[PDB]
């Protein structure tokens, strides 16, 4: 997945997405890391998860926040722009096609913030069950269902409603 993402996402938009890479150096760093509760004890193997699972959600909650501001800037910018071409088109009509293209760059704008909705969902549920998996426990996927499930970025209908608006326009 960490190819697949680097390959879609966005360029413009690189720094906004799910640092999914970043992620997966910090879960080997964890592992490789690990003291082993024969060289030292059982106090000190789980202080080391535990200040390490810390760190991580903490990173997981400022990584979800930042998705959530980005995504809600382009709805806003996105809700701007239909205004402007809807207005646009009940004043002077369709006219000879530059709106038309204006309409179809717009409609493309909606489709990818709503890949950006999937790839950023996608990229935590991956990185939570691969945090699972290393540390064999159920953390993370509760993490993602009690705070990403809900999280705004992945709830929102709006832009879902902007496209069939924008679907009866250009009908």
């Amino acid at each position: 997945f960490a190819e697949h993402l680097s390959a879609h996402i966005t360029p413009e938009w690189r720094k906004q997405y799910i640092q999914y890479e970043a992620f997966k150096d910090m879960l080997y760093s964890a592992q490789d890391q690990a003291p082993s509760v024969e060289v030292t004890d059982e106090d000190t193997v789980k202080r080391y998860f535990a200040k390490f699972e810390e760190k991580f959600f903490q990173t997981c909650e400022k990584e979800l926040a930042k998705i959530n501001t980005f995504y809600s800037e382009k709805l806003a910018e996105a809700q701007r722009r239909f205004a402007t071409l809807q207005n646009e088109l009940q004043s002077s009509g369709s006219g000879s096609g530059d709106l038309k293209l204006a309409f179809s760059e717009f409609y493309l704008s909606l489709i990818l913030l709503q890949n950006y909705q999937n790839l950023n969902f996608t990229g935590f549920r991956k990185i939570l069950k691969k945090h699972d998996k290393i540390l064999e426990t159920s953390r993370g996927a509760d993490w993602r269902v009690a705070h990403v499930e809900v999280a705004p970025f992945y709830t929102c209908k709006k832009i879902n409603q902007l496209i069939s608006e924008t679907e009866a326009v250009v009908t």
